[PDB]
């Protein structure tokens, strides 16, 4: 007696988790927070994005018009979703840069066509064909216009539409490459010859092929679909004798934010910013290992499949007479991260020191809200699968995603080892200030024991130690008694 | 009495700056300097990089050689700048893979043009037009030959031209198209063929296509450019029976540093080392926020319009007996960042501390030579606006660009949050430090009053103190006082 | 006497040497290790990669059939290397888009070939030509079949050949382009008209061009080469009336890590992960600048051409009574990096302290384990040097390329800054701590004397000091003696 012990400490927990920073591989916290989101739903969610589901239809089967894609006439999107089942049922065609079509008109975002009426004169409009049924008549893509003979003359076709709007048309058109040179003669009347279609800045002519390629849905016939923008001012300018397959208007073309994605995942009455081909994930992670192909406020995507931000102190196990926190934290300190524990003459006694956990929770969640729920939203992008082989171009797309994706690994690993660094610092520095601050208030009334405890060397019950964790300790009253404990000869 | 009291302190400053660390997402500093850049003068300065006013003129007009652009003949640059009002105003013509002839013209960085003479034995040269008007008469395109029929004859041309030189010739040439049949038989004499242009590794053939194009200046046909690069000890070969624009002769082609850029900024009379569309900019921050398109020695282009690099220690105001820098800052400490305050027999003083203070500054300094006045040259890189739809190609040039200003702008923004954070941190080091070290020198003499002061146990006059800030004080020399004192009974 | 000293200290090295940190440009340490592999052996190892060096052929004349690439036929490879030497010695050809099939071949890695039977009634096949002898005797590409007349007629063919295996098939075929209008009939026996290659999902019309291009190898006719993939279920089909070089059969195709590079370096028996042009080199650093394109499980490339990362502490030269840390290294410490040095009534006298030194050790090992021998392998990627001027697509292949590598420098930049401030941060750590365990061990029984040292104011021989450096010194002991020592009158 005559003396009393106060200890400072800090708590620990039964079930802490492991984690990674500058100094450790692994080290034990008491808690921590996963930030590569893993899991989807597996459904893509129908708001707050507009949604447009191909089901059979591809994006360039729904332009051209295919019977079974008459619903998606005008529509609008934010993201159109192509599905692997989907196949074509009109006349058998090909783009020469299917793809370059396919994104320009996703990124568009639109399906609005506006009908046109073109000066056809001298031949047979609405060709139709078997292999195109609709409500079980032959028929054709319903945006183009197959022009035959009429009366077994096809005249040379110089035919002008002006843009007098203030605003782009797109226009679809086609060539058709008949099987046979009895099929030339049949539909135009006459020997093939060149398609010109131009505009004050661009030209483009196309060379009718016959013969023969293997037959689809039949057909042993092609149609290759080409593309051209006119600008307000231009004029566009369609020159042929035959083989064409004429626009009957034009598409708006808009830009913004929408785009394509090739996915089966079923569409779900349900709100999610994140979509990816795997279905929607929530944003509230700033990484993910799901799927690198995104749309929306998505975390960006990692190699890794776990990444732990520590949200607590390093977790220490109770040494099994009080004692701090030297190698030691106090699994039965439930109110508070840090405290005191006391013995005095009316006992062994703990309290929790708020400022001190408060300090260490309010810097835990101020990385956490610069950490959570602050996803950055991306759009329309480059494709990152492939379905065929095609060399230069594919490789330097593929090379382009790869690096990215290494690029935000490695900022991913960094950034967690060192946050973890900084809150294992952190917290360990609350201590240490308690600590310090304990030590400056005791002045020369008492001795550090070197376990995170004061040796007290003068009577303090409880109020006095109530002083000391109040900040209120008055050292003059005691110095006089703890001097003469202190410097005793023994 | 027979005490005296010594603080120590850091200064503060009545108008501090906020920035960011790792730990705080505000907290206000003495001071701050900015590391983006975000204003332009508004001029492209005309020093030191060479620069060319495209004028009226782009760089392909300038190429072919449009009579407008006569000025520029053989003229080089390091960067070409393309006028949003530029115009051609000769024959109508385009140029398959457009972008790319600019681009390999562009980074060239010569229009240095040799004549040669080919043969052209059988017709007749140097065809003119009122659409290309040299002088207010008709003509045509410097750099090319516009052969017709001569006597109603045009014979098969096969033309050779060895390249004997050690260096790579590059040749620009066209095809033809003309509005009508009777101007094919007009010009040529006889029904368009292909022409074919050869070296020993390449062969280019293209077919005229007779038809009426929109006119352009009152033109409906068309001229279609393309080029061929023959290296030395290859041989250039033309086969053609009508429709071809010859070259006169061959351009230089060099590998340097040479680009274009699309800018309606004028042209000042200055000297600045980093250009962008908005004019040049100061580089002697690290990043900037005017534009992704740059030319020379610029700072890193980010998304971010501020980063503040602190340049100071954590400010602090001055609480209203002295007292040290335990939660408090001196606003009256103009000559130092740290130092120290005394009480004692002769009154109350304040003085710097040089090493201290010497210390802080030479690491922001340092920091500071890293930092500033340190970018880094570009030169030609990709085009990053479009005036085109143009689908796939232009997607992944607008998503490199994209992925890459996403990754500087995250690492601008972890480097300025650490940078600061370690300011911070060796400032407040300073600070302990100091007081470390005189905490050691007075040994049993003194105490620790918690506040940043020592009370010191002895009598302790000017010239006392001065010896403690000099690091002279012998402790020996007042401990039998100092101990008295301390260890009295009250 | 009746006192002794204790002083704890850290080694130091005659030969240390400078790192850079995030506190300082430069800082002598006791060691370091370099992060950057900047020599290479200059040989290409042959193991463990299946090297197949080309020696006189591109992959596209071993693919072809060039009679000096024979030994090729069948051969598969992970890393294919194109000698500067290379040469083509058959009739000559070009490929349009030449990178493409390169390197799908080349990432393919196999050059399997299955012949097939094609139904060439009505025409001679296996023409050859003195411009491709095979064994002296006049010959051809081996896996392409040249058809001409039979008896002066040339029928049309319309030629099938269905896929009825389960993977893919890739062909390889040709179009002859005459020299001259008598060759055209004395080959094909009438004019040139069109080639046809269609599946069901593609098309490729090529029409042959007569004409004289210049002589290679004596031949200004030229083969251009043209290729065509086939899914299983699919059929190619073949329509031509001549000029067609007829595929024998198909090449297989398949996925895998396969690539191809360009390299003089000569192959070795010897056995290393990573490949570069300038040969194989080691991959236990974490980064590299011997060359940009690589293969295998190589360092990243990076512009620095040395980072060194601090592996041991701040070396601090002795100053010329024993001393302890404070601005002050010991020399002659060789058995640990800290330690103690004391002076008692027995002499004076060091020892290592095991604990501090293991821990630093420890922890030193640790970085060192994340940042050697963790390199991650890369396979076929885009090219990164090009002999030929190209523009648009070449510009961004080579951005991409040094986008990439500056932020990798950045990173390596950053990553060694850091790590040499947490080296040097734990290092001069462990010596704090085991200054402040000594320091509240000796409780009342000793000062600090400020450099490192305590006057420990008792007797305290050799088994006292090692009282204190076991952690079993006993103050109570000690207690009496040292007070009165310290609190007397002198
Ligand atoms: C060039 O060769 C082609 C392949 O041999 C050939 O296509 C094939 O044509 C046959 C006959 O028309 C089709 O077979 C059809 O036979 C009966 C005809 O009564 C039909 O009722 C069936 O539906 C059946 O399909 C093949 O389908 C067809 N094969 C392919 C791969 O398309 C071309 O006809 C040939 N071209 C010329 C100009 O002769
Ligand atoms: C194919 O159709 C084109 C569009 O209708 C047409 O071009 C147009 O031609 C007319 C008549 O030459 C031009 O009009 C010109 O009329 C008088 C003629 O005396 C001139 O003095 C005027 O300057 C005026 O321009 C149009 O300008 C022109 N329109 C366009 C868009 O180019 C072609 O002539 C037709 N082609 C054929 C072979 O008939
Ligand atoms: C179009 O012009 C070409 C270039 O002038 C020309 O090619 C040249 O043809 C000559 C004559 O055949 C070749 O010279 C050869 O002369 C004797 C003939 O007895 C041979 O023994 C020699 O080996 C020698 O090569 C040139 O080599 C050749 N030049 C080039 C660059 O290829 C074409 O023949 C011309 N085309 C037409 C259709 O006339
Ligand atoms: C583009 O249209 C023009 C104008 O109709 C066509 O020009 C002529 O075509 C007919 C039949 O081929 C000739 O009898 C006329 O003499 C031609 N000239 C004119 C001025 O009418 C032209 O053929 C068309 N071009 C293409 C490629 O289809
Ligand atoms: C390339 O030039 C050659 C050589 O002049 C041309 O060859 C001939 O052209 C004339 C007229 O068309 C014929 O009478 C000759 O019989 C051809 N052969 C020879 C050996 O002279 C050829 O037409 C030119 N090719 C092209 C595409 O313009
Ligand atoms: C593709 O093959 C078909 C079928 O052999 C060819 O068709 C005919 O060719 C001959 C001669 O040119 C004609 O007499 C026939 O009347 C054509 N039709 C049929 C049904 O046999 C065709 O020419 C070939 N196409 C090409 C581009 O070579
Ligand atoms: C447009 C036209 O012409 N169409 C026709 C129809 O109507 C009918 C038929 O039968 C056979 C189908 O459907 O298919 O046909 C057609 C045509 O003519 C053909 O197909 C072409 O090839
Ligand atoms: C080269 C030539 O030829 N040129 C000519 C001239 O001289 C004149 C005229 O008028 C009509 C003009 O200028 O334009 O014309 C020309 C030509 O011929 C034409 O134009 C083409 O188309
Ligand atoms: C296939 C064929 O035909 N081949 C032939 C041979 O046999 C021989 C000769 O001589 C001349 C050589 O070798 O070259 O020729 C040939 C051919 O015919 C030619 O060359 C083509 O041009
Ligand atoms: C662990 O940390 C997270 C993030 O602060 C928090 O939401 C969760 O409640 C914590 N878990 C426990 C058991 O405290
Ligand atoms: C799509 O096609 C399949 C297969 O023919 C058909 O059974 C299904 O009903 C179609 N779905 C829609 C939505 O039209
Ligand atoms: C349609 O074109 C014809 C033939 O060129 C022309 O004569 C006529 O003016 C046009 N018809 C109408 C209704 O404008
Ligand atoms: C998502 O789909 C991709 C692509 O098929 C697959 O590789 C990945 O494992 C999926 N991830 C999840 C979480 O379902
Ligand atoms: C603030 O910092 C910058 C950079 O060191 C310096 O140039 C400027 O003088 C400082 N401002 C003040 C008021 O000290
Ligand atoms: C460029 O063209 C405009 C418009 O015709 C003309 O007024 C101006 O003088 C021209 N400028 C130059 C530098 O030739
Ligand atoms: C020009 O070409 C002609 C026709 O091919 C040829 O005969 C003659 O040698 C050439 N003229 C000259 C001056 O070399
Ligand atoms: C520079 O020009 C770009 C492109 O027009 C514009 O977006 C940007 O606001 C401009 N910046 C400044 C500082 O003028
Ligand atoms: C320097 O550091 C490296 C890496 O730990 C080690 O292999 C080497 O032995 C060290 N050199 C010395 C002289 O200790
Ligand atoms: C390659 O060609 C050179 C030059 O003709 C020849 O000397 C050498 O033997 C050839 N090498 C091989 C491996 O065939
Ligand atoms: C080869 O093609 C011919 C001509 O088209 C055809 O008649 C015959 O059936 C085919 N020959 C064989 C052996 O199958
Ligand atoms: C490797 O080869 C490249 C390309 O030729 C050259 O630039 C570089 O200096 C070489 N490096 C070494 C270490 O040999
Ligand atoms: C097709 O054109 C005809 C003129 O033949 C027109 O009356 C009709 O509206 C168009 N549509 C259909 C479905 O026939
Ligand atoms: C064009 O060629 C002629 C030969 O007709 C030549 O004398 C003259 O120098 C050339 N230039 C011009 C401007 O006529
Ligand atoms: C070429 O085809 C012939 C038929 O003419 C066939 O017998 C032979 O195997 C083939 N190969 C060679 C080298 O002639």
């Amino acid at each position: 007696n005559s003396t009393a012990t106060l200890c400072l400490g800090h708590h620990a927990v039964p079930n802490g988790t492991i984690v990674k920073t500058i100094t450790n591989d692994q080290i034990e916290v008491t808690n921590a927070t996963e930030l590569v989101q893993s899991s989807s739903t597996g459904g893509i969610c129908d708001s707050p994005h507009q949604i447009l589901d191909g089901e059979n239809c591809t994006l360039i089967d729904a332009l051209l018009g295919d019977p079974q894609c008459d619903g998606f006439q005008n529509k609008k999107w934010d993201l159109f979703v192509e599905r692997s089942k989907a196949y074509s049922n009109c006349y058998p065609y090909d783009v020469p840069d299917y793809a370059s079509l396919r994104s320009l008109v996703a990124s568009s975002g639109t399906l609005e066509f506006n009908n046109e009426s073109f000066n056809w004169t001298g031949v047979t409009q609405n060709g139709t064909s078997s292999a195109c049924k609709r409500k079980s008549n032959n028929s054709f893509f319903s945006r183009l216009n197959w022009l035959t003979h009429l009366k077994f003359k096809y005249p040379a076709l110089n035919v002008t539409m002006p843009n007098n709007e203030k605003f782009d048309k797109l226009y679809i058109w086609g060539v058709h490459h008949p099987g046979t040179d009895n099929d030339q003669i049949f539909l135009y009347a006459q020997a093939s010859g060149r398609i010109t279609v131009s505009t004050k800045r661009s030209q483009q002519t196309v060379i009718p092929n016959i013969g023969s390629r293997p037959r689809v849905r039949n057909i042993p016939s092609r149609i290759s679909i080409y593309w051209t923008i006119v600008k307000p001012g231009d004029i566009l300018l369609i020159n042929s004798t035959g083989n064409l397959i004429a626009p009957r208007g034009y598409f708006k073309i808009r830009s913004g934010k929408s785009s394509i994605m090739r996915s089966d995942a079923p569409i779900g009455k349900c709100n999610s910013e994140c979509i990816t081909p795997n279905g929607s994930i929530p944003n509230d992670k700033p990484f993910q290992n799901v799927n690198r192909i995104t749309y929306g406020a998505c975390p960006r995507y990692v190699k890794q499949n776990t990444l732990k931000l520590a949200t607590g102190m390093r977790n220490v196990p109770e040494k099994q007479a009080i004692a701090g926190f030297i190698e030691n934290g106090w699994e039965g300190m439930v109110d508070g991260w840090y405290g005191f524990r006391h013995q005095n003459s009316e006992g062994i006694g703990q309290a929790a020191d708020l400022k001190s956990t408060q300090a260490a929770i309010n810097q835990i969640n101020g990385k956490l809200n610069r950490l959570i729920g602050k996803t950055n939203e991306k759009f329309h992008q480059i494709e990152k699968e492939f379905s065929e082989v095609e060399g230069r171009i594919q490789d330097l797309e593929k090379y382009v995603e790869d690096t990215k994706i290494d690029l935000w690994s490695y900022n991913a690993e960094l950034l967690v080892a060192l946050e973890n660094q900084h809150t294992i610092d952190l917290t360990d520095s609350e201590m240490n200030k308690l600590f310090e601050r304990t030590k400056k208030q005791l002045r020369e009334n008492a001795e550090d024991m070197g376990n995170g405890c004061f040796k007290i060397y003068h009577k303090c019950d409880n109020a006095c130690i109530g002083s000391i964790r109040n900040g209120t300790y008055d050292h003059d009253v005691y110095r006089d008694e703890a001097l003469n404990n202190r410097f005793q000869i023994k």
